[PDB]
């Protein structure tokens, strides 16, 4: 097994890694709308969702995975009313490949993020 | 990797699949009390939980899995006060085979569902 | 595949197991701050989190896993304002190994627990 680290996603600040590879599977940590330099994006819900996906792309690629090998995602959202907007952005990344998914509204996310996504992906 | 499709659960409309088979494992999307035709069930919490399990049964069986091969479930519930009733139905399906589980009360679910359950299962 | 049973964590009471081994992987149930005798732990969030980790230690070791082989954790917290305290204790057990994780504030946990933690680990 091994930890995944990339400078193209926010640094894992604390007792966790950006992700872990075990067997041929990559488990990401949940990604929020932080830039790699570590500050929150302050545009709309769609801009925040794009940043989450930028971070996911970076950790996936460092792990030898891609969006096309994601098997399962969990989407934590701050407001279920914003689901349609999050889903529009989400579908640009999972276009022809469509992972299993669950989406729920939590009480609160780290740094009061509007969206947080974790993924599990195959490493070919 | 293979997407799972069955007409006996609500259609995956949008950028996700009802479930995914990877290696010898099956990951479901979270199922809610939605009929295959796309109507929310408006009976009591037990009738609604039964619909969630009907949906899970359909996707599991299409994947070549069963309740008997489920290893992990996550139960997201709208109100923990209703968990005992959800658990009564849950325990009819997982009676002698007993998966790992985590259960939490969320702020809100898709379509304001009262409960959502996702599973991971072995494909023998 | 095998259900995991240990007397050194609270008993799984009902239609679930403390964890499940499948292939070479271990899935825990979410652990809350109950003692093995079934009483909620006395004291502050740090004391509660220590109990959660004692429980995780017990189920991991019974499964032939350890904190060193945990690949992914999820931390469900009642109040994100208490996360610094939870994280301090978390870091004492995940010091030599830093799994992937997600941490979210939920509306409510079983038995009004302040924190619940689940893990997935490799069985060596």
């Amino acid at each position: 097994t091994k930890a995944v680290h990339t400078k193209h996603a926010p640094a894992a600040i604390g007792p966790y890694s950006q992700g872990i590879i075990v067997n041929n599977m990559f488990y990401s940590s949940g990604q929020i709308p932080l830039t790699p330099s570590g500050e929150m994006v302050n545009g709309d819900i769609k801009e925040q969702t794009h940043q989450v996906f930028s971070n996911l792309k970076a950790v996936l690629e460092e792990a030898g995975a891609s969006f096309e090998t994601v098997v399962k995602a969990t989407v934590f959202i701050a407001d279920m009313e914003q689901f349609a907007e999050v889903n529009e952005v989400y579908g640009q990344y999972f276009d022809t490949h469509k992972p299993a998914r669950s989406c729920v509204e939590v009480a609160r996310l780290p740094k009061d993020a509007l969206v947080e996504i974790e993924v599990i992906a195959l490493v070919k």
